């Protein structure tokens, strides 16, 4: 799929300095992902973070990342979430 692109694009439009903080706020819905929380707790995760996923947009997202067989969202994969949505709040 386009999303191999937006996944090393997503977390490289930063420093990786900024991704080690994503790390202990992302993983605070792995107790069952360790590298990905569910699709579902993926609103809080870039929410909680100081942005807002809205409902029907991060209702696109999830199916979007969901139908790739895994259920849940990966780190790396979601880092598009972060910047895509911080893009207004950045």
């Amino acid at each position: 799929a386009s999303m191999t692109d937006q996944q090393a694009e997503a977390r490289a439009f930063l420093s990786e300095e900024m991704i080690a903080e994503f790390k202990a706020a992302f993983d605070m819905f792995d107790a069952d992902g360790g590298g990905d929380i569910s699709t579902k707790e993926l609103g809080t995760v870039m929410r909680m973070l100081g942005q807002n996923p809205t409902k029907e947009e991060l209702d696109a997202i999830i199916e979007e990342v969901d139908e790739d067989g895994s259920g849940t969202i990966d780190f790396e994969e979601f880092l598009v979430m972060m910047v895509r949505q911080m893009k207004e709040d950045a």
